[PDB]
């Protein structure tokens, strides 16, 4: 569930956080709207499982495995299960046109696996963009009986090292690892004014990845409802963002601003980027 | 909320602004200094949701001496822009000063009794808080924030702050250590905390949240000080004591630095203090 009030906690023994010294000096920790942006040494992870588990929180995790991305699944699968939200609910939602082609993979207790059978676009951008209108509708159709959050990634990924409940808020973005270190003038927005996707030069907090966002079911429903829309608008209009979903995913979170953001620990390419001193930990990574 | 075009400065991922002090606690909650927000962003959030605060106050016997300075620092410093409902808790409702209010801001003038001890009057602010709440404040603003009377604004304090519960650092132990806080460590009152427990030191001067969060703390204290009471103990520090056993145990979604509560005399103008944005009055 996801409570309504704080919730209480039971005793517990922890180094106290030192006003004084913080951890991370080289790093932004938290936007100007006051939203923590998550690394490395900004989180108890005990305190945080004992607030969401004491909820008995439920994540969903979904991911689209159309045509030959069924392949990713087993690695995707297993690694998910050394590392992701390992101790809470989780309910793995895969979306694919070969129902028959999904792996057998074994579960730990408490976790679940459905799979939904969805139409397969021609283009791969339509796979891509059409992931927006199939998860707000299984929002209305699974999704907000089943989970209290959603977290909404890419297939072709493996899990590395820890992505657990510090993640979760009302709504987040992640930083895209190939623009957390850019000036909002090289952002790869749609620059195009024409595109309900539009954004300025002058404008822009961070460049969210397409790969990784998610939230509460309400607010995800929301903004892929959102997104889905503004595609519509723009088909209608004879323009495609230049990159697709991800380009309305950031007019979006520019809109609305997330209450959580996702440092590159949680979304990375180790062979195209190496691991910079910044990465204490990469925690998932694209499969080659 | 769905904000409109706003032009502002690029937030910079590798160059942080505070690299001197904590700027999230170990819960993610964000601590709230100069430099870590864009008051804009904010203020257009706010406004979106046509937000109102609540401020209470509790002017008792001579305390209500301290109401006009008070009240008038305010109107020039706390949520302008913002619906804002004053309460003000007094003994003397006729002592109460006339104040002008700038537009969206209005005041209600509540009747309460006068305790004799200045600890019982400040402990019973617990139960006036929480009753009042229930009669008043979950039907008129959406957000609580509930102070110490003897004091001035001297500078900006805004929708920063508002979250659905917040705590402040207290300014004579925010560079403490948990052994030097001085939280009750007598296991037998209900406000008992371990010398190996305790994230920060909150004050009590200064705590907030939305309505029902706020309920929920106030009748949580008054009810673990009623229970000392019966078992004859008095927490060392009175109403703060347990409001940092209840912060303890439900963390605050935001906290708030020194900046908004300090004393100047007691411990002048640190480097690490950018503002000083509520002040306590000699
Ligand atoms: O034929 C396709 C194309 C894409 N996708 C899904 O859409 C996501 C985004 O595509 P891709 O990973 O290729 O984008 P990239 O990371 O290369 O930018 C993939 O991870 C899959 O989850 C899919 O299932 N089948
Ligand atoms: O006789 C009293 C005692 C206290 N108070 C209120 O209770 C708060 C706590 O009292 P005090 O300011 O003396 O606490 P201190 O800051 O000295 O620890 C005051 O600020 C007032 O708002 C009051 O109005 N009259
Ligand atoms: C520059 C451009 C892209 C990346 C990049 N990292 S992960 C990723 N994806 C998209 C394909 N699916 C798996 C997730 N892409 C990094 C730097
Ligand atoms: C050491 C001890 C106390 C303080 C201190 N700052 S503000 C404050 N109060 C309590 C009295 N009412 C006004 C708010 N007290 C600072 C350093």
């Amino acid at each position: 569930a996801i409570g309504e009030f704080m919730v209480s906690l039971p005793r517990m023994v922890y180094p106290q956080p030192k006003v004084l010294t913080p951890c991370r000096k080289d790093v932004l920790v938290v936007t100007p709207w006051l939203a923590p942006i998550v690394w490395e040494g900004t989180f108890n992870i005990d305190i945080l499982n004992e607030q969401f588990r004491l909820q008995n929180t439920t994540i969903g995790l979904t991911v689209f495995a159309i045509k030959k991305y069924v392949a990713f699944l087993k690695l995707f699968l297993e690694t998910a299960e050394k590392h992701f939200m390992v101790g809470h609910r989780v309910h793995y939602y895969v979306f694919t046109d070969q129902p028959a082609a999904v792996p057998r993979v074994t579960l730990g207790t408490g976790r679940q696996l459905s799979v939904l059978e969805v139409r397969a676009y021609k283009r791969w951008q339509d796979v891509s963009m059409r992931r927006m209108e199939m998860i707000s509708d299984f929002c209305e159709r699974r999704f907000l009986s089943e989970v209290d959050y959603l977290v909404c990634v890419d297939v072709d990924m493996e899990f590395r090292d820890h992505v657990g409940v510090e993640i979760l808020t009302p709504l987040f973005g992640t930083l895209h690892p190939g623009f957390y270190g850019s000036s909002r003038e090289a952002f790869t927005y749609e620059r195009r004014p024409q595109s309900q996707a539009y954004i300025p030069k002058d404008e822009g907090d961070f460049y969210y990845g397409g790969a990784f966002f998610g939230g509460s079911v309400q607010e995800v429903q929301r903004l892929t409802r959102a997104c889905h829309q503004a595609m519509m608008v723009d088909q209608a209009n004879g323009i495609e963002a230049v990159w697709h979903d991800e380009s309305h995913l950031n007019k979006y979170l520019l809109r609305h601003k997330p209450t959580k953001v996702l440092s590159p620990e949680y979304l990375w390419d180790q062979q195209l980027l190496g691991w910079p001193a910044v990465l204490r930990k990469l925690r998932f990574t694209a499969v080659p």
